């Protein structure tokens, strides 16, 4: 048993709801909270900037430490850093950004990251302003993550098209 509530079930386990990730995070207060980051830890839009507002810029602040001391993250990557206010960890995860060109085959590379952590909340990974296709991403993310993963989406018509697309 775990804290998650009012999710469609999707397979064995991966479930999704329609949620803003950041009240999703602040009600459940989950274990792991995955972040959409970029390979420098700018938490300047999408998922990464309504998370880091949220802890009122001390996500940004620990992450800026974490690239000075280690330079930044492959596309495809991940580092675990502290989840402040919103989850005990923050798993921030670099998926491919389609709009800077990068490899969609990094997409799978990405979600792997998912499999080193029991349960996590989640985004859509390359979905919104990364400019991949979420139903794409959606069948990646089930295809490819193995642990117990709760998907939010906030947009309420990607939502719709998520759920009657979804084989
Ligand atoms: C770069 C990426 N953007 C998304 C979509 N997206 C944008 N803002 C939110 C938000 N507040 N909550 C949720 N669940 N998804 C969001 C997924 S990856």
């Amino acid at each position: 048993v775990n804290s998650f509530s009012g999710y469609l079930k999707l397979t064995d386990n991966v479930y999704i709801k329609n949620a803003d990730i950041v009240e999703e995070a602040k009600k459940v207060k989950p274990t792991v909270v995955v972040n959409a980051a970029n390979v420098y830890l700018k938490h300047g839009g999408g998922v990464a900037g309504a998370l880091n507002k949220a802890t009122n810029n001390a996500m940004q602040v620990e992450s800026d430490d974490y690239i000075a001391t280690n330079g930044p993250l492959k596309v495809g990557g991940s580092c675990v850093l502290s989840g402040h206010n919103l989850a005990k960890h923050c798993l921030h995860v670099v998926g491919p950004n389609v709009n800077k060109g990068e490899d969609i085959q990094l997409l799978k590379s990405a979600y792997e990251n998912f499999n080193q952590h029991e349960v996590l909340l989640a985004p859509l990974l390359s979905a919104g302003i990364f400019g991949a296709d979420p139903i794409h991403s959606l069948r990646v993310c089930v295809d490819t993550v193995r642990t117990n993963v709760y998907l939010a989406v906030f947009d309420k018509n990607l939502y719709d098209k998520l759920v009657s697309s979804f084989l």
